[PDB]
């Protein structure tokens, strides 16, 4: 069951640390075992199980941008990635016919990093985000949050949902694939909380028994899978429980078929 993830944003917001904490997830029956700044894109590829639900997980991790002067056309690298994966499935698609035996190697989600600076988005995360947005499904998170209080977070959270309507940026769960009642009583609870305000981490403690992915810091422990603490749960939980299908039924139906209409003419 193929399932495929890609972590976008600026330099130094916690995207290869994500990468291990999604695959270092305490809900998993079982982890892989066994980092600095990111310089190529790099997938890893691991069969993950919960409770009845196997999946063949892979998370490309990307090089952040942002730190040059000019910073035009850093969204190249992705966007040449995410096209290749629809290229390579309609190729196959055209020789051998049966989607039985295509790997499927389509992004199915982009995980996207807003910096944590409490106030709006920038035009640089807005012009990545409207070109990713055209091609692939996004959810946006608001990276490192635990440099934000409760109340900073949520404060900066209304700020980006009002900054995503104004500049036209659809994100995922888009209103208009809402196709139900209980899709948009379901669906409105998630996009009231996106971008979730996430905090990675790939060192396990031991807190009261327990052993947990964790930040540790001269306070304590901040434990990521908490939902106390922050959001990654409702990410994880997102991308790999409720919301997987959707995810993938979008990229097949609407993201690739709109590459294969084009491109086949
Ligand atoms: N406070 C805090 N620090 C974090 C969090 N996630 C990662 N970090 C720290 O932030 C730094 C950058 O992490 P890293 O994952 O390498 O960032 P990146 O986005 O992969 N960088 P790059 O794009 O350049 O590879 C490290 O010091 C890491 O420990 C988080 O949720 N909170
Ligand atoms: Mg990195």
């Amino acid at each position: 069951f193929e399932f495929n993830i890609m972590v976008v944003g600026q330099s130094g917001l916690g995207k290869s640390t994500m990468v291990n904490t999604l695959f270092k997830s305490k809900v998993w029956k079982s982890n892989p075992p066994g980092t600095p700044q990111t310089l190529q894109l790099h997938s890893l590829t691991h069969v993950i199980e919960e409770k009845g639900v196997k999946l063949k997980l892979t998370v490309t991790d990307t090089p952040g941008f942002g730190d040059q002067i000019n910073n035009d056309n850093c969204w190249d690298p992705i966007l040449g990635y995410i096209n290749e994966q629809y290229e390579q499935y309609l190729q196959e698609e055209i020789l051998i016919t049966r989607q039985r035996h295509i790997p499927d190697t389509r992004v199915h989600c982009c995980v996207y990093f807003v910096p944590p600076t409490g106030h709006c988005l920038r035009p640089l995360d807005i012009e990545f985000l409207q070109r990713l947005c055209r091609t692939v499904n996004v959810v946006p998170v608001i990276a490192r949050a635990d440099s934000l209080t409760m109340e900073e977070r949520e404060a900066f959270r209304r700020r980006i949902q009002q900054n995503l309507r104004t500049h036209c940026i659809d994100v995922y769960p888009q209103m208009c694939f809402d196709e139900d009642i209980n899709d948009k009583i379901l669906n409105s609870k998630l996009r009231d909380r996106i971008p979730f305000a996430v905090v990675g981490a790939d060192q396990e403690h031991l807190v009261n028994g327990r052993c947990v992915l964790g930040r540790k810091t001269k306070w304590g422990i901040i434990e990521v899978e908490n939902m106390a603490h922050c959001e990654f749960p409702l990410l994880r939980d997102l991308l790999i429980r409720s919301h997987l299908q959707d995810l993938k039924d979008i990229t097949h139906n609407i993201h690739y078929e709109n590459y294969r209409v084009i491109r086949l003419n």
